[PDB]
């Protein structure tokens, strides 16, 4: 393959777990589609609202289905949990 990881951040590695939790799909990699292994009911609302809680982020139902990738889901909340950057140290 091209590479291993190769731009792989932890955060995505959050997503992956949240879907883990929700849907049972281990098997799952950050650059595949995690849009319903099975059930692609709920399962996303869970999620969003989890990476929303964990990171800082407004992530909702239907912006996890624009994304269509962890990664790329990844990628809206790296940015925007930006804001909340260093949040012990305060940025100061």
């Amino acid at each position: 393959g091209p590479m291993a990881t190769a731009v792989q951040n932890p955060l995505e590695t959050v997503v992956l777990q949240a879907w883990k939790d929700i849907s049972g799909a281990d098997d799952f990699t950050t650059t595949d589609s995690f849009l319903g292994h099975g059930g692609n009911s709920l399962h996303f609302v869970q999620l969003a609202s989890r990476l929303q809680k964990i990171f800082g982020v407004e992530v909702s139902t239907e912006d996890v289905f624009r994304h269509g990738t962890v990664e790329q889901l990844a990628r809206f909340v790296e940015q925007s949990r930006d804001t909340g950057r260093n949040p012990a140290a305060q940025t100061q």
